[PDB]
Parts: structure tokens; sequence; C-alpha cells
């Protein structure tokens, strides 16, 4: 309800850009 | 003491920019 | 074996750039 969902949400765009580390990493120019 | 706190401390101005990054994220321009 | 190990590795250069940080902050300038 009234703070029924964000958090249980957003979290894994976090994880999309530690994702594009683990390549930043895999590879970095 | 000797080591008698730093990290229960400091660790919440790293929540303090996951927090600019909420909005970074509820907002971005 | 087939995935056996990567992240099971990498992910304290991760943690030597969280050290950067808290001198980022011991300091910053």
């Amino acid at each position: 309800h009234s703070q029924g969902t964000f958090t249980s949400d957003y979290s894994k765009y976090l994880d999309s850009k530690k994702a594009q580390e683990f390549v930043q990493w895999l590879m970095n120019t």
C-alpha cells in the first residue's frame, strides 16, 4: 500500500550498473 | 579503544551518496 | 570447473576502489 513498493523495485538498475563494472573491469580499454 | 571506532561511523556518508543516487535515479535531468 | 571461478575472485578490486574512498573520504583535497 502506502509505501507498498519502490525498493522492492529500482535496486537492480544498480546491479545493472554493477554489471557494466564487471566488463568496465573485464575489459577497460 | 585503540581501533575503538571509525567504521562504526563514516559508513553512512556512503549511504548519503547512495541517497543522491535514488534521486540521481528518481529524476536525472 | 565450467563456471569454476571469477567472482570467487575479482570482487576485491571493488574493495580496492572502496578503499580509495575511505581516504577519498579520510582526506579529499
